[PDB]
């Protein structure tokens, strides 16, 4: 793998060689001795955008290998209006580091700078249409808590029309087996047609629900997404559209599914829903780390 | 210890191993060897306010320590309105960290955090109550400078009344044996009352002055604090108090005492005060890392 | 060497040395094995003003030696409107770390720093008046592409008016044995007057051109600045000026010289010049790291 670009690159079994890899990554760390595997080496964060979140969970992972990183987060006016434009900047920063994490607004952004990089490149939204690593750590999540991948129902809830991250797990475990899928949302926020097309030419179980009553108890997974205050500007319908969709606490008592969101949770999830066996979302943040790390580590190695 | 959320939870004994500890850290240093303490290990950042001086010297003592150090600065539109609540940042954080420094504006911020988090919480100031490892480098460097804490002549210049710092380093003083204290202010920022009780309460012998020159050379150590423009908006009475407080060479030749300033220095001493012998603050600034070292390292291996 | 403030303080001997560490480094680099040399030393980045590029090339440095980076970006509003002053900021850092690479506005900046500092400075521009570093790493370039420095014909094109490196460059190469100098520029931004004495009064052979045909091809290098829009504001004359010294493919094709500009690269080279062999503007970013690598090596150990 010289790069990681988009889900659409990779096939299950290389998909699992990650995960197995990832699995390795989750042992070490428990381990609590100083990891020296990526000692030496350093990556690069190139967000013209800005993301906490990503950059923390890469950096995280990259020093928790014993390598170093080097940050350059905002682009808006340090080198977009400084002149630079970005393949410029990835050609001198891919001489400065080993690997570099991009976030770039521009569509098939990460697809030029890989061409244009001497070093791996790791997409991290772009603008935030593919987010290779999201989906890859939602898939070892289930991974680890469901056993395997193949043969889960999952259902997903929040707005699935704008869900850039339902969408690539959604087509990521199209290539898995025996999956059943659940799409709950608004009418107005219905998962993308043509995905729904790609769905059915895959031969794929799945349905279109309006309700979260209209989930029985064989849903393996409940992976809940945000529903923007932006689709429902008035005030008076945005209450209702939160309050029928929102996970709370009696609907969860008793379920067989663990609950997944990729984060930042806001009005999603009860709060007294966290302290059930069945929310898993925090536990899924820690697992992004190992999977990362895996994905640093791979990237790495298979290019020298 | 698992966390280090306010001096009142804890008693001079155990300030006094963070002491000794802290000794320790400092010969470490002298030493000029790579130190691999806390290798493998990493301290993450978390600010939902700026702070500079907070963040480095803190990254200073974790990386002296052979650590790691995730950074966090700017939650006041990167998460505060990015959705995310305080509990849930620390929960994902805990998840990625092995130990975190908060420094949030919302009373009790600290110590909620303390109970949701996996991992040691201190706390650098919330927003700015309490702030133990300033008051533990302080006690540290009158240790360091005068040889040890009880018995010392300890005089307090600048507003005593909003003086958050010296507020705490009093408190933690009353603990200790022998100590006479001074307060000089302006009138209208003498050290709040309610506290005056709890030193009488503790029968402490301490006086109220007015002006510098109210004070003997038996006083062992100067603390100086800041006296805000926020306290005298009008140019001319502002100037007035300012030079009556302002520590100046001529008052300070031939003197007994060291002087400490928290810092950052702006006003409240003249620039040719910093070559005299007494002039202790620059030192004292150094004293911090030795002492967040021990702080760093005593959480950790206390918790694992 | 205690400092490196302006290359004014530094003989060839003393540059070539600097270069011949700069080759080792290079090679320490190439070996693609974890170096250790600065291991356990604490790299302080200073900077009032921003700058990513000087700030990553040094922390990338470090780095590289196995060092550690503390960084401070922001002071124009983080201690400047703080109230502290320079002069303090230095001995509480130079107190923090073991080495500092300082960028601030003030004439004379970084002069006055080394003076209070404990620790080796570094001038990262002042504010842009002296950077000998970039100065370094472009000689460092020229020995390595071109052999050795002596000897050469340098062209430089643009802005030799305001062109800081240029000037910087010219100074320098001025202590070398037979160096041809070329400056072409629009008649508006010829090379500052009292440079070309500095350069008459060493008896150095240049010549003073108004466009890049008058060049012929036994010139070694052409080095290129940039002409900002500032210079002028009427774009339909920009336009005009912009195209008479952009250096373009057909212009470069069959040329002898290598191609160095500072970067970043805006209007003054076209893109499908980068993949001709005369260009080495990007390998000349790449030589920027053995040589600020060498820098922090040789001013650690010339210190203790
Ligand atoms: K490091």
């Amino acid at each position: 793998m010289k790069h990681l670009i988009s889900m659409k690159d990779i096939g299950k079994e290389e998909i699992l060689e990650i995960l197995d890899e990832a699995r390795k990554m989750e042992e070490l760390l428990n381990t609590k001795r100083p990891l020296k595997l990526l000692e030496g080496k350093i990556l690069a964060t190139v967000f013209y955008e800005p993301s906490t979140r990503t950059r923390l969970s890469f950096e995280t992972a990259m020093k928790r290998l014993g390598g170093e990183v080097i940050t350059m987060t905002d682009l808006k006016s340090s080198s977009v209006a400084k002149g630079e434009s970005l393949i410029d900047t990835i050609r001198v920063i891919s001489g400065y580091a080993d690997i570099i994490v991009l976030r770039h607004p521009s569509e098939g952004a990460a697809r030029l700078a890989s061409e244009y990089s001497q070093v791996p490149i790791i997409n991290a939204g772009d603008g935030s249409n593919q987010h290779p690593t999201q989906t890859l750590l939602d898939l070892y999540t289930i991974m680890r808590e469901i056993g395997r991948i193949d043969g889960i129902k999952i259902a997903f809830v929040g707005d699935l029309k704008y869900g850039r991250t339902v969408h690539s797990l959604v087509y990521a475990l199209s290539l898995f087996e025996n999956v059943e899928m659940y799409f709950v949302s608004p009418k107005e926020l219905r998962l993308p047609k043509d995905i729904i097309e790609d769905l059915k030419a895959k031969n794929i179980k799945f349905y279109e629900k309006e309700s979260l009553d209209d989930l029985d108890d064989d849903i393996d997974v409940l992976y809940v997404t945000r529903i923007q205050k932006e689709r429902f500007p008035d005030p008076n319908e945005y209450e209702k559209v939160k309050g029928s969709y929102k996970i709370k606490r009696e609907y969860v008592e008793g379920k067989k599914f663990i609950i997944m969101h990729p984060l930042p949770r806001v009005d999603e999830i009860d709060y007294d829903v966290d302290d059930l066996p069945q929310a898993k979302y925090f536990k899924q943040s820690f697992y992004g780390i190992p999977v990362r790390m895996a994905i640093l580590k791979k990237l790495i190695e298979d290019n020298e």
